[PDB]
């Protein structure tokens, strides 16, 4: 029980991956979209369409290690390739938990002493979930007003995902 990427290697600290759903039929991999009232993509949500790998997360923990674990409390952030207009002016797009929300977004204007790495990754079943540790709790899907398929905060119905190297 390594936690390991699609093609059975071991995910790297600072690696870049897919991360899509281990099960079919209810969407793609993870992506940014518009929610509610904001004008720019914040949400991190499940792609609607199952043919969408949806936008690479780089994975790391502060350890300069080189692999990861399930023990280690990870940074994930969204490579920036090909961004929005409102959002290409930032060379880092961190997750972070909204509290009360509980809705995972992207927090490209928070200060760097202010972020930190919250996430772990867990085998669950065949494939893995991702907790966020606030004891830890599962990331999972809330279906907003618009049928956006938001990363929220959902212990015990976790999303079940496996990871796909990001070649580029």
């Amino acid at each position: 029980k390594e936690l390991l990427d699609s093609d059975g290697d071991i995910l790297r600290n600072g690696g870049t991956y897919y991360i899509l759903p281990a099960l079919r039929g209810k969407g793609g991999g993870l992506e940014l979209a518009k929610t509610g009232d904001e004008t720019c993509p914040l949400n991190v949500v499940q792609a609607r369409s199952e043919t969408k790998r949806g936008r690479p997360a780089i994975i790391w923990t502060p350890p300069r290690i080189a692999i990861l674990t399930p023990a280690f409390y990870l940074n994930i952030e969204f490579q920036t390739r090909d961004l929005p207009a409102c959002l290409e002016e930032y060379s880092r797009l961190p997750w972070k938990v909204e509290g009360e929300s509980q809705e995972v977004k992207i927090a490209p204007k928070e200060e760097e002493q202010h972020l930190f790495g919250s996430f772990k990754i867990k085998p669950y079943r065949d494939d893995y979930k991702l907790v966020y540790c606030e004891s830890c709790k599962d990331l999972g899907i809330s279906i907003d007003d618009e049928n956006n398929r938001l990363l929220v905060v959902k212990d015990g119905d976790p999303l079940a995902v496996r990871f796909v190297k990001a070649h580029r």
